[PDB]
Formats: C-alpha cells, structure tokens, sequence
C-alpha cells in the first residue's frame, strides 16, 4: 500500500495560472520590443537607465517565476505506517534516528531554552531503543553541562507523564505557558492531580536551573570544579580536550516506572590554539562522526536550540516518507516548514516569511524538492557521507576520503546501520574521543566534498545544492501542525543582521567555486528548472543594484527631467494597461491556490524592497570588496533614510513647481508623482516603526511638522 | 458611480449641482453595504487591506485612461 | 487618612505593609499612621494588618521580592519566577 500520496494541483487553479503567466510574459516581451524600438523620450541617459533597469527587472522576474511552475502537494499516512511496519506482536522494524542539537554559548542564550528543546527531543513518540539525542557545545561551559545534568532528572520525572497523557507541545515551558483550555479532550480520570504535581515539579526545576545560571556568572580564579572534586577540562575555551558523556541511556538512569529513556550524548570537541575551527560546519560534522561511532543511525534529524518539536509525530512522518521502497529510495532529506510563534497582530517586521515557505517551496517541490535551510531536516547518513542515489541514476581510498580512523570506516561501510561489534562500550567511548580529535580533518575530504560544505558564513544551501547535484531528491512535507516551532527575533537589528548575513552568504557562494552558472555540468543529474531556481536563489541580491537606481529615478525625473515617456492612446497606454492588469490578476490567481492572505504578499514585497534598498546593497558591496581582496543598524539605515528624504523633498518641490505653472502638467504631474508615491508608500511604513514608538499611531506631531514645512516651501516659492 | 463620475468630468463643469445629488445617494448605499461585505471577504475588521486600495486607484486609472482614449 | 468610606482601607493597609517591609534596620525605621475621621474601621484594619505584617515581613525580607505591597505584587502578570534562586521559594 502507498504510505504517502503526492497529488498535484487539482488543475482547476493550475492551467489558468499557466495561461495568465504566459500572457504576462508575452505582454512584457511586446512592451520591451516597443520600448526599445519606437520611443526616444528626448533624453538619452535617463531613458537608457530606465530601460536597462526595467530589462534587468524583467530578467529577474522571468527567472524567478518559472520555478513556481507545477506546484505539488503531499500527504502521509501514519495509520498505515504503524499498521505495516510496527508489526504488533513481533519486534519493531523501525529505523533509528539521531537528533542533533548544537549550542554556542550559554550567556548569549539562556540554557533554559536548550533544556526545553532537549526535553522535547527526549519526549517524542518513537521507540526508546531507536531515537537517540546528541547535544554539542562549542563554548565548553560548565553551566551547560550542569543544566543538562539537571535536565536529565527533570526528563526522568517528566517523560512518563507526557507519554502517558499524550500532551502537546512536549516542551514544558512552551506548554505550561499556554492560555488555551488545557482540559479540552482529556479523558484520563486522574489527569488534574498529576498535572498539578508535575507543574509544581517543573517550577522547582526552573528554580534550580535559575540558581545554576546565577551561580555560573561568577568565575573563581582557581577555575571551575566539578561536584566529584575534579578540575573542569574545559577551563580555557581556546585550549581544552574534547569530552564525551552519556546520560539517560541504557547504562545510566531509568524512568520511575522502570522503563528506559533515550540516550543523550553530550560531546565537546577538542580545540587548540593555531588550529582552524569552523563555526557550525565543524560541529555538526563532528557530531555525525561521533554518532557514526556510538550509535550508527541511518537518519540524522538536525535542529537548533530555539526550535523545538511541536507534535510528537514529525519522526513518524519522516519514517513514512523515507520507508517506502518507491518514494523512499531516492529521498535524501525531508525538509519541514519552520514556523514561528509569539507574533503580534501587526506583523510589521514580516518575520513570518511564509509566502516563500508555501508558495515558492511547494512550487519547487514538484521538480527536485526544497533546499536545506538549517533546521528540521532528516538527512540520510549515506547521502551525507556521499555515495549517490542507490541504483543510480580501495582501502587506502577509503582512508583518504573518510579519515585515518579504521573504526569509523568499518562502521560506515554498513548500509543497515547499528554497531557491529556490539561490545566494549568503554572502548567505543575512547574510540569516539579519538575520532573527535582536532587533527582528524587535515587532508581528508571532510567538508570539502563530503559533509557540511565548508564556507565562510553560509553553508546550508551550499550543502543542499552539492548533494542535489549528485542525483539525490528531497521531499517537502507540511503537517497540519507545524511540528517544528521555535522562537523568532522580535527586534529589528537582529532581523537586519540576519538578512545581511544571508545576502553575504549568497554573494560568497556566487563568487566561490560552487557557482551554479558553471558548476555541476558534468553527468547531468540536475534538472534544468532546478538549476534555474538555484540561480535565482544565488543571484537574488544582485537585483538590489538596479533596484536602488530605479527607485532613485522618479526623484530626478520629477525635478530635473520633468518627463517620463510620451503617451500614445492607441498602443502605449494599452500596453501599460495590459501589464498593470496582468500583474494584479496573476497575483490574485496565484494567491487563490496557496491559501495566503492578500495582505501577506504586499507586506512581503515591501519588505523585499526594503532589503534590496539597504541589506542587499551593503551585502553586495561587501562581496565585491571581499572578492577584490581575495556594520551597525544605523549605518544600514543610511540608504533608506537618504532615499526617503530625497524622494519626499523632490516630490514636494516638483509639486510646487508644477503648481506655479499654468495647468500644463495635468497629465505629466500625475504620471511623475505616481511612481514617487509608490516608492514612498513602500518605504515609509518601515522607517516609521523604527523611528516611532508604536505602529498603531505613528504620531500627530509629524503631521503638524509636515504641513508647516509644506507651508514653508509654498511661501518660499511665492516669495522667490 | 465611477463610470458616471468620469462621464461628468468630460462635461464642461455643467454637473456641479446634479452630480453631488446623484453621487450622495450612491455613497449612502455603498457606505452602509461596504462594511459588511469587507469583513466576510476580509481577514480582519481592524484593517481591511492596503492592496485593494492599490487596485482601486489603479482601476480608477483604468477607467480614466480608457475614457481619455475612447 | 481622611475617611475609610471614600477610599477602602485595603489600600491603606497595603501602603502600611509596604512601609513596614522596607530594607532598613528595624531599630531605625518607624511608621506613623494618622486619621482625621477617628473611625473604628481603620483601627481594626490596622490591627489585622499588624498580624498580616508579622506573617509577611520575614518572607519578603528573606526572598527580596518587589514590590513590597501584596495587593500590587500578587496581581502582576510578569513572570514571578524570573531570577529567584531560593530552593523552597514556590
Ligand atoms: O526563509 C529562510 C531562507 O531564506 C533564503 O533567502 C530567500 C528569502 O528567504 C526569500 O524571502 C527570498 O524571496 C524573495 C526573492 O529572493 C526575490 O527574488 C523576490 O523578488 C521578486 C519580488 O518578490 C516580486 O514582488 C517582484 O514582482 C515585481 C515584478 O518583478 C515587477 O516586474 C513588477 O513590475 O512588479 C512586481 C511587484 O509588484 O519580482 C521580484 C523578482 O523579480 O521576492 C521574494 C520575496 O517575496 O529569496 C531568498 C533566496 O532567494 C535564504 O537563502 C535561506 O538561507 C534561508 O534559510
């Protein structure tokens, strides 16, 4: 039986989309041919800049809209998965899963969130013998270790209750802090008393964790000391040996009822001065290696500290996707939609960004699947190591490619997984410690062409692209529940820095060896449409360079040039109308089949314009500088502020200059002012919030100042 | 109202009186009817949308341009 | 205080408790309460507030909670378990 079904659009919303987009393309082509041939506009430089920027925009739009072609939907059947693979009455036949969590430093983000996500990971609905959690830290701080030690006991207390009462979400903080009616569909007779007792226990655990956090802020001069009375190996961050610890495993503690709990492995890498270590690529790769030694699981589910498991069915749905002999053979990873919480009614920041995750991601799903984003992905272990799809499409060589350790090579040689020796666990711990050595990745192909693609800043998309170029296929599953919910940035500086980082990473990937324009061209195994989508995703920031000039055009056209383009009733106006109606009808029809709110598209496009104005511009300039070689939010806001002021002063001055005329601008003034109004309306709402205390009411004083300044300009014009 | 509104503009300011009377009755009907239809087809009553305003003004240009051309 | 009917004695009791629960040596701080209405309701409210303060002062002074007014403290939606390290606080 088919465990999952993939059905396309019902065709009642797809053929009209195709027809309308083709009509839009034809109209654009005719428009550009007519613009190139007939009009001159009496000015060469201005018209040339306008036409070249418009042509660049047209190329960008045509190369961006095609990937949306052929959207596809999917659904999974956990009932049939359990009916077949569970095999009630006989031992389970479900594949193992290795969850990964990585932390950088406990001071920047409180360890409470890390503990909450660890608990959510440890409280999934999967056989305890299969799921295994791994936690890695780069700071090697004792605060995180103590927090995990306490979280072990709290999980021992919490897991039976959660697994018995089927409560969700599994994260204790994010569950207890819910105003939804907790007694909605619970039939367990003794639920209330257990809930009250568990809430009290959780508050006590919170108090203990807060005490540990407060204590950690004071650093003794002798250095940290453990309870057993031994100096902390991770005293100096730069220099410290790597350490591996096991908790809540078969060897360790057990549940109150006597049932075992999933093993949690705490790994800290070995770092030395003068040794180059990557921010996160060298941590996840080390996690993969140490997991390959400890518990060889065919599937590795990657996550972040902020994001936790919402519903205890994501693992089961991933197994459903990846277990089918037909639709589970060529699958490499199952990307999940990362949804956020804590959103106000006025989502001016547009941090949600679901138009991309729904309209675009699903559209790309049809051809070759989505792109790795950095959270909620079940990678295939063999795919991560690099072997190519099964049934496509020497020992020294194995040493060179994988590493000097022979134990890791022997472990990875097994397709099914698991530990072949199944003995000498302490020796396996020592072997893992050796495998996580600093000098392991010296001349091997680790990261370069095997693991997380080493990159200066951004590597998730690079790794996904590299592993797709080999013939792999990825899936995109959207459960009814998000299943992966995480806290999102709430201020503007963090969002601007994040978008700037994304743009810088994209520019670096474009300028690096792995450039889609001339990479992955041997042996095929990459769809042309997928390559086009990759090009779109890589060279999207470059549109900012023409966008800045284009949005600057109206300010000059309304003051110096005082013209846009001659208007002809027969053909020019008709083409303008065709384009204007086609774009809006296309947007509406696209929104029809995606279930997106109309305001969301407008909010996203204005946010994109803002990012192009400032974030992409600065990122691309920094990219040029870095390539030639071989920032504060206030500085980042200089281009937007300059454009806003220049546009507003230009529009007001030109309005006064047109008023002084004898009603000879009845057409051209409206034509010139419409573009300026469009730009200003897209730009002002963003600047108002950052320079305003609230978005509900900007102010009333600024209106007074604006009217008084208009009076000032009018009086000056009258007097001079 | 929009079609007749434009048809009044083409005239030489001869509808200064008649146009307001005819428009006022239409405005009374629309103002009563519009708020209800907005909510059922809109996601919130606090802010209807900003896109429809863009479409309406662009649609206003649509009729105006057509009238000038025809 | 002027009269207990115009303003409830609960607010006066809360203010008295906040005054009595300051961070200062007990031998120095001294509180004085005056009334113009000479009403017995205020006197009885103060008598009960004496016992309530006897109960409340050690807890507040030991756990360094703020604000000291109980009515204006218990009715706070801010996370009450934010930076408290005392094991037996709950
Ligand atoms: O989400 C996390 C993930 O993000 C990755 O970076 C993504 C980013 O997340 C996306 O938001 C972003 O999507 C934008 C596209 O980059 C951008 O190319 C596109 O530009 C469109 C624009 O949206 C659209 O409005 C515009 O329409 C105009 C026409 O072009 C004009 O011809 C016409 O006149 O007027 C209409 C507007 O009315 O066209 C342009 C394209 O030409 O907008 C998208 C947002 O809506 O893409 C980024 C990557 O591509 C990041 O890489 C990941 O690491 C991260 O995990």
């Amino acid at each position: 039986e088919p465990l999952s079904i993939v059905y396309p659009i019902p065709r009642n919303k797809l053929t009209p989309y195709r027809a309308v987009i083709i009509m839009r393309l034809i109209i654009l082509g005719l428009f550009f041919h007519y613009r190139i041939t007939n009009p001159v506009d009496s000015a060469f430089g201005l018209w040339l800049t306008s036409v070249i920027c418009e042509i660049w925009f047209a190329f960008s739009w045509v190369l961006d809209q095609f990937p949306k072609w052929k959207p596809v939907n999917r659904e999974t059947f956990i009932e049939r998965l359990s009916a077949r693979y569970e095999r009630e009455g006989e031992p389970s036949q479900l594949a193992a899963v290795d969850f990964f969590v990585s932390t950088v430093d406990p001071l920047k983000e409180p360890p409470l969130i890390t503990a909450n996500t660890v608990l959510s990971i440890l409280a999934v609905d999967y056989p305890v013998d299969k799921v295994s959690c791994y936690v890695s830290d780069d700071g090697a701080a004792m605060l995180t270790f103590e927090s995990l030690v306490e979280t072990a006991e709290f999980a021992r207390k919490w897991v039976p209750f959660c697994k018995k009462f089927s409560i969700e979400p599994r994260a204790p903080e994010f569950y207890f802090s819910q105003k939804i009616d907790y007694l909605k569909d619970k039939v367990q007779p003794s639920f209330v008393k257990e809930r009250r007792a568990m809430k009290r226990d959780y508050e006590e655990y919170k108090v203990r964790v807060n005490a540990l956090v407060a204590k950690a802020q004071k650093t003794p001069d002798e250095g940290w000391t453990m309870q057993d009375g031994t100096p902390w190996p991770g005293n100096n961050t730069r220099d410290h040996p790597g350490m591996i610890q096991v908790f809540l495993g078969n060897t360790g503690a057990r549940d109150i009822e006597g049932n075992e709990l999933p093993r949690l492995v705490y790994v800290s890498r070995e770092k030395r001065p003068g040794y180059q270590h990557h921010k996160k690529a060298g941590a996840e790769n080390a996690l993969v290696r140490v997991s390959a030694v400890l518990t060889n699981a065919p599937y590795i589910l990657n996550l972040d500290c902020d994001h936790y498991v919402n519903n205890s069915k994501a693992v089961r749905e991933a197994m459903c996707i990846l277990m089918d002999p037909q639709v589970g053979r060529d699958v490499c990873y199952v990307q999940f939609p990362q949804r956020f919480d804590g959103i106000d009614r006025s989502d001016r920041y547009a941090n949600r960004n679901i138009v991309f995750f729904d309209v675009n991601m699903k559209g790309l799903d049809g051809i070759q699947g989505p792109m790795y984003v950095g959270t909620g992905c079940v990678f295939n272990r063999q795919a991560l190591y690099g072997y190519g799809p099964p049934s496509m499409p020497s020992q020294l060589s194995f040493e060179k490619t994988f590493g000097l350790s022979p134990v890791f090579i022997e472990s990875t040689l097994m397709e099914n997984g698991g530990v072949p020796e199944s003995a000498n666990s302490s020796t396996l711990i020592k072997e893992a410690i050796h495998v996580i050595g600093c000098g392991f990745e010296e001349k091997t192909e680790w990261g370069k062409e095997i693991g997380w693609i080493y990159g200066s800043v951004t590597e998730d998309i690079l790794s996904g692209f590299k592993m797709h170029c080999r013939g792999w296929r990825s899936i995109y599953c959207m459960p009814v529940r998000p299943a992966f919910k995480g806290s999102a940035p709430i201020n503007l500086s963090d969002r601007l820095h994040q978008v700037l980082r994304w743009a810088l990473g994209s520019v670096e990937i474009f300028f690096s060896r792995h450039c889609p324009f001339w990479y992955g061209y041997g042996g095929g195994r990459l769809k042309w449409l997928q390559r086009l989508a990759y090009i779109n995703t890589i060279v999207y920031p470059f549109t900012s360079l023409p966008l800045i000039a284009y949005c600057t055009i109206p300010a000059v056209c309304l003051l110096t040039g005082k013209f846009i383009i001659p208007t002809l009733s027969n053909l020019a106006s008709m083409l303008f109308l065709g384009l204007f109606i086609s774009i809006i009808v296309t947007a509406v029809l696209e929104l029809r089949w995606s279930g997106v709110s109309i305001e969301d598209l407008w909010r996203n496009e204005q946010f994109w314009v803002i990012g192009g104005v400032s974030a992409h511009l600065f990122a691309v300039f920094q990219g040029f500088l870095k390539m030639l070689a071989g920032v504060k939010w206030t500085t980042l806001l200089i281009p937007p502020t300059t454009l806003l002021i220049i546009n507003i002063v230009g529009v007001v001055a030109g309005f006064s200059d047109a008023l002084n005329k004898g009603y000879e601008a009845w057409g051209p003034l409206f034509g010139k002012v419409f573009f300026a109004f469009w730009v200003i309306l897209h730009l002002y709402p963003f600047l108002k919030g950052l320079m305003g205390r609230q978005n509900r009411t900007p102010t009333i004083v600024v209106l007074w100042s604006v009217l008084l300044t208009s009076v000032f300009s009018l009086v000056w014009v009258k007097i001079n």
